[PDB]
């Protein structure tokens, strides 16, 4: 049975000792968990929905007026079909790329840095801007919390990530769009925590040693261990190798990660061995990936 875990203890309701030894159970046992209770509004997922909806129906040249190299370094915006580079070939999808909303006197604008900056949003759909940033704020404050839950499973304070790794975290947030095939015919998350909000005709699979299907469930999230979880722990939570495999699919994935300027440790009673090897700091080894998916910029 899939682990679904009732996190409402660490979000709004009485402390229940189960909760931190069933995320761990999921973390060592399947390397991903659902939640529920995560107090996430559901009329706001909704909205992001419907929203998302309308803008990918748009005429594709109004959908290019946000595309991506408009976002500059800060990687914000759409791509088109063949826009994302998967597994050597342009990939038949496509989405939208949002991070933190940082105005250009932020520091990290002025320094210039990659990955930060503005988001960019279609004159089309004018209440999208304030849905996704909605949804944004609450997804953060939950990524906090669950980490919280992470680090309890694993015997830690509760702030562990906050004081070290997490106080000012890089959160990422994309929307990806699957038409129907043309035809008839793995992969692994970068940070710490990916938690992922699913349509309900949605077909997500992870590995285990065997492919399963990871359904949609009703008033969840899968959430799902990164690389640099996996590294901090020195292998014992395992980065999620997941892939998606009909019709017409949304997909909201939430990436939760270090501090851009973080590095990530091993803890030293764990530190016995990409990944664990990687001198660096998370910004350095985002970048790398970064650069992979978009030759472009
Ligand atoms: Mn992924």
């Amino acid at each position: 049975e899939l682990p679904v875990i009732d996190i409402s203890p660490l979000v709004d309701a009485p402390g229940r000792a189960e909760v931190a030894a069933q995320i761990g159970q999921a973390c060592r046992e399947h390397g991903f968990f659902y939640v529920t209770g995560h107090g996430v509004d559901p009329e706001l997922q909704d909205r992001l929905e419907a929203l998302s909806r309308e803008f990918f129906a748009l005429p594709e040249e109004e959908k290019m007026k946000i595309r991506m190299a408009r976002g500059g370094r800060a990687w914000r915006g759409y791509f088109p079909v063949g826009g994302e580079l998967t597994s050597g070939k342009p990939d038949w999808k496509e989405g939208l790329y949002f991070g933190t909303e940082l105005p250009p006197d932020h520091p990290r604008v002025r320094a210039g840095t990659p990955l930060h900056g503005r988001n960019l949003f279609p004159e089309e759909v004018p209440e999208f801007r304030e849905t996704v940033l909605e949804y944004m704020d609450a997804m953060t404050q939950l990524g906090h919390r669950l980490m919280r839950g992470i680090a309890l499973s694993l015997g830690l304070p509760a702030d562990y990530f906050r004081e070290r790794y997490t106080a000012d975290p890089t959160v990422l947030f994309r929307i990806f769009h699957y038409p129907p095939p043309p035809d008839a015919d793995e992969h692994t998350d970068y940070g710490l925590l990916t938690i992922l909000k699913q349509d309900d005709c949605g077909g997500l699979q992870v590995k285990s040693g065997g492919w399963i299907d990871a359904p949609p469930i009703p008033g969840t999230f899968v959430c799902n261990i990164g690389d640099m979880l996996d590294r901090m722990t020195g292998g014992l939570y395992r980065s999620t190798p997941h892939r998606v495999r009909g019709r017409d699919r949304l997909s909201f994935p939430f990436f939760f990660d270090p501090n851009f300027d973080a590095e990530v440790q091993p803890l030293p009673a764990l530190d016995r061995a990409s990944v664990h090897a990687f001198e660096g700091t998370y910004g350095d080894y985002l970048l790398s990936k970064v650069s992979k998916v978009f030759p472009e910029l």
